[PDB]
């Protein structure tokens, strides 16, 4: 009563959302949204502090981010550096946090039965962080590593280069991540006791008046209230003024500027920016979004359309970009074709012509009304959120909207504002534009360097002569506003539940041409459906060349429908179409009303496709760069890539692919498509607000369309070939080594292949993985600090599984190899030493993780899809496997380890991929690392697979139907 300052009134929610809500402000001024969901299997809490990088003291960059890391390492109440993390994993929970320029958001989830234990521990982060001295030195490393991975990343480099091109005095120029230099090195060589700096900052800013909390669980709103009051009213209120940044970081001297940047990958991009006022307050009208919607439009008449037709650009992004309380930006970025790179001037001219067209037409309330009506539908039928994301999201926005509005606030438009719309529009002018071109062509031509990432760039002033030509931009007949979106749904009737309906997808069609799986939605009751289609054809992956074609074909098809599908896009109807090693994949997700129309359009197009000369050349050129650009991917990604190539029966490599690419000609492609489409087998899963007859017809309509235009006939059954995984030999150990020429770190994946998937083998691996999950992180990272990326878990492919570790670090692979091997022995002991309850706790957490039920249609659909793709069709796996899981004993897991994992194990199957750093030319191969044998260094992948047997495929769980 006196701990609570205010109780908001009914929190406006959708009539579909059955969760209970209560808004409220505490005495200390913390804003809170309580969420009651009696059915959730996992509860959640999140706290957003409205302070971040921008408030980073000038002499210690990234203190806010560092502080973020440190709170997870111990409090007075719970001293153990890993007490928080360990408590979550043991109770099926997870957690994380992030830091932005004005916020620090911490969140977690845990089994619904441990919200308190969880939340209690969590609250200490904001009451008594210990900021231990030993944890501080260790963790400064993790941060450094995090920043390390970002250095060779084009996105991060441009993100910071912007901050560096504006007013240096503005806190916007700050380096938010920090690293070893700014967080330890420099501080030292300047006499700074960081543990104090952390303590300082935390006390100065973690004031209750600047915090929002969101908690969700099965407890009653009343119970949730007491709970939050109990653990949070004790957070002190130092009435700290919320940082404001009136006055744009981009001032006059920063306008009419041109920057030429050299990228890491081979990409071509034009970045156009305009400084705009902070539009956040205008959330009920959203003038910036109106302009974003139009300028960003991709349908007929749109700017993107003309820019694409002149073959200058391929994609476009327009709209308002966020800055901070006090300033925002309005951007328009397009990628560039080769020709496009030479018409940047003209491209920007068109941009100003389209904008001029907007001025000429003036606000358009029907467009507002359309966006408004759409958004209304969106909110009503919004899918239920996974609790963690939801709590995290509400927590952050509680800082911007009235308790009552925190839900509807970002979805419901309320007021039409011609005035605002015209105000922002008036800022999209040549006199205050910023232009940035990103091209390798600038290699050598630059004369400046961004200090933090090392970005190569030159700066010029845009010639008043040119600025002038842009102001004179007059209307262009190629530009027309969009017309009424005929794709907007209107039918939301949720069909009654057919009596013969079932709990799992049913096989309702089994023919040479197609195997149709179907399930009518029996739990989410939203006017949506998922139409998933698997197209099988040997000619999609038959050889490198055909792979490039299957890809280019589908990519050109998507390009043609783009302009037509953009509408369906904005209307909650979208499709995913891509080539696979088995042929093709198509998925249509969204409101069911208009799906059949889009589907039919998609299939009809792919069966009667006519390739454009110019589009083919442009797309191909990009595909080339795309394959090449893999060399700029992170080490650990390279590691996973290679291990995938090595363990799979068939697998063309990016080198092979780009080699075969030149041989792909327009004629050649035109011939490929019909051959691809001539013989197929389709396996589909239709799931949602749809009936069995509706579904059978969709399946028949697809089949029929193909038959009529591609004369497609059935694939033979024996032709339905699946690839196998290479069978490693008992007690073997191979090492395949490569070098990452861009990044300056090492990567590594170690895979201990066990056996074919199966109820028993599966759980043995899953329980063991559950048990070592946090310990691994805690050991290889928290303690040993090997690097930012440290992962462990099961590996599942081609029906086979195993335990694997992935690490990206500065230390050499062979070194990581040792520490891991060591960690393995540490776990063996740990397992012998843990109490029986400890063990049972782990079983329970695994169980809860597996039995967690999907909250939305796409989620449930996906689990099914997987059983189908894997041809295992084990739709009841979770109940079965958990049942079995509960039967395991500390003894079983020890046996499984001794037999499959232990360094001296009889059936240890070990493969390693070492990806060396840029600087290391070559290289070899506290805890006690078991003495390792002599690995057999893989010289050639083809040879490697030839000399080993291949496993069999898993036997399909016969789903007797008709």
């Amino acid at each position: 009563n006196p701990a609570i300052k205010r109780i908001g009134n009914h929190i406006t929610k959708s009539p579909e959302d059955k969760r209970e809500y209560r808004g409220l402000e505490l005495a200390n001024g913390i804003k809170v949204l309580l969420i009651s969901d009696p059915t959730t299997d996992k509860s959640s809490a999140a706290l957003d502090v409205h302070i971040g990088s921008l408030s980073d003291p000038p002499n210690i960059a990234g203190l806010s981010h560092f502080c973020q890391h440190m709170l997870f390492l111990g409090t007075k109440k719970y001293p153990k550096e890993n007490e928080y993390s360990q408590f979550l994993s043991e109770h099926a929970g997870s957690s994380n946090a992030f830091t932005s320029g004005e916020h620090t958001n911490y969140y977690f989830d845990v089994s619904h039965e441990h919200l308190e234990g969880a939340l209690d521990r969590f609250a200490q982060f904001f009451l008594c962080p210990l900021f231990d001295e030993s944890c501080k030195d260790r963790e400064v490393n993790a941060v450094d590593s995090e920043h390390e991975k970002n250095v060779m990343n084009d996105a991060w480099r441009l993100f910071q280069l912007e901050k560096a091109t504006g007013n240096p005095k503005h806190p916007f120029s700050k380096f938010g991540t920090g690293n070893k230099y700014t967080l330890e090195t420099r501080p030292n060589q300047e006499g700074i006791d960081v543990r104090q700096e952390l303590l300082k900052f935390h006390s100065a800013y973690y004031s209750s008046n600047l915090m929002a909390v969101c908690v969700l669980g099965r407890e009653s709103l009343d119970d949730l209230t007491n709970l939050v009051v109990k653990l949070f009213s004790e957070v002190e209120n130092k009435n700290v003024p919320l940082p404001e940044f009136p006055e744009h970081p981009f001032q006059e001297e920063h306008l009419k500027q041109l920057y030429k940047i050299v990228p890491i990958k081979d990409i071509r991009n034009l970045y156009v920016t305009f400084p705009i006022p902070d539009l956040q307050k205008y959330y009920k009208s959203n003038p910036g979004h109106y302009l974003g919607h139009l300028i960003g439009h991709e349908g007929p008449g749109s700017l993107l359309s003309e820019l694409k037709s002149k073959g200058w650009v391929n994609t476009l992004v327009g709209g308002q970009k966020e800055g901070a309380r006090g300033f925002m930006f309005f951007i328009i970025n397009v990628d560039l074709t080769e020709e496009g790179l030479l018409h940047v001037e003209d491209i920007i001219l068109h941009m100003f012509q389209y904008i001029q067209k907007l001025r000429a037409e003036g606000p358009q309330e029907w467009v507002f009304q359309e966006c408004k009506d759409l958004n209304a539908v969106a909110f009503r039928f919004k899918d239920k959120e996974r609790p963690r994301g939801y709590t995290s999201k509400i927590a952050g926005i509680l800082h911007y909207y009235p308790l009552e509005e925190v839900l509807t606030a970002e979805y419901l438009l309320e007021e039409f504002r011609p005035d605002l719309i015209e105000m922002v529009l008036d800022k999209l002018r040549p006199e205050n534009v910023r232009v940035a071109i990103v091209s390798k062509s600038f290699e050598g031509k630059t004369d400046r360097t961004e200090e933090w990432y090392g970005t190569q760039y030159k700066q010029e002033a845009i010639p008043d002569e040119v600025i002038k030509k842009w102001q004179n931009a007059d209307l262009n007949g190629k530009f027309k506003l969009p017309t009424k979106n005929e794709f907007i749904p209107t039918n939301f009737e949720i069909l009654p539940l057919e009596k013969e309906a079932t709990p799992y997808p049913a096989l309702i069609k089994d023919t040479a041409m197609s195997k149709l799986w179907f399930k009518q939605d029996d739990k989410f009751f939203l006017p949506k459906a998922c139409l998933n289609f698997e197209f099988f054809s040997p000619f999609a992956y038959v050889d490198p060349l055909h792979c490039n074609m299957a890809y280019l074909y589908l990519e050109l098809l998507k390009d043609s429908l783009n302009e037509y599908a953009y509408a369906a896009e904005l209307a909650g109807l979208s499709y995913d179409l891509q080539n696979t090693i088995y042929g093709m994949y198509l998925s249509v997700k969204g409101y069911n009303d208009k799906q059949p129309i889009l589907l039919k359009k998609i299939i009809e197009k792919m069966a009667t496709f006519e390739i454009d000369e110019k589009r083919f050349e442009i797309i191909k050129e990009a595909y080339m760069r795309s394959l090449n650009n893999f060399r700029a991917e992170q080490p650990h990604q390279h590691a996973m890539y290679y291990l995938r190539l090595l363990m799979t029966e068939v697998a063309w490599t990016k080198d092979e692919l780009k080699e075969a690419l030149d041989d792909v000609t327009l004629p050649r492609l035109k011939a490929f498509i019909p051959q691809l489409l001539s013989r197929l087998h389709i396996e589909a899963l239709l799931h949602g607000n749809i009936t069995k007859q509706a579904a059978l017809g969709i399946m028949q309509m697809v089949e029929d369309t193909l038959i009529e235009h591609a004369h497609t006939k059935p694939l033979l059954p024996s032709q339905l070939v699946r690839y196998r995984e290479v069978q490693l030999p008992d007690r073997g150990w191979f090492v395949y080594q490569q070098r990452n020429e861009v990044h300056n770190n090492c990567g590594i994946e170690i895979y201990y292949q066990t056996d074919m998937q199966s109820t028993s083998e599966n759980m043995f691996l899953e329980l063991f993985c559950q048990i070592i999950s946090e310990p691994c992180f805690n050991t290889l990272r928290t303690k040993e600090q090997l690097g930012y990326i440290v992962f462990s878990g099961p590996r599942r492919a081609n029906g086979i599984q195993g335990l694997r570790f992935i690490i990206q670090s500065e230390k050499p692979p062979h070194y990581l190899e040792s520490r891991v091997e060591a960690f393995l022995i540490t776990m063996e002991k740990s397992i012998e030493d843990m109490t029986e309850e400890a063990f049972q706790k782990h079983i329970q957490a695994l169980a809860i993780r597996r039995l967690d039920k999907p909250k939305k249609l796409s989620a449930e659909c996906a689990k099914y899809w997987g059983e189908i793709i894997s041809q295992q069709y084990n739709f009841d796996r979770d109940n079965t496997e958990v049942a079995y899981l509960k039967t395991l004993t500390k003894e079983d897991i020890i046996k499984f380890y001794k037999e499959m994992l232990a360094v001296d194990a009889p059936r240890r199957h070990k493969v390693s991929v070492h990806v060396l750093a840029r600087e290391m030319d070559s290289c070899p191969v506290l805890s006690q690392a078991p003495a390792l044998p002599q690995p057999e260094v893989i010289q050639n992948m083809t040879e490697f697979k030839r000399g080993l047997p291949l496993f069999p495929l898993v036997k399909p769980h016969i789903n007797f139907m008709a």
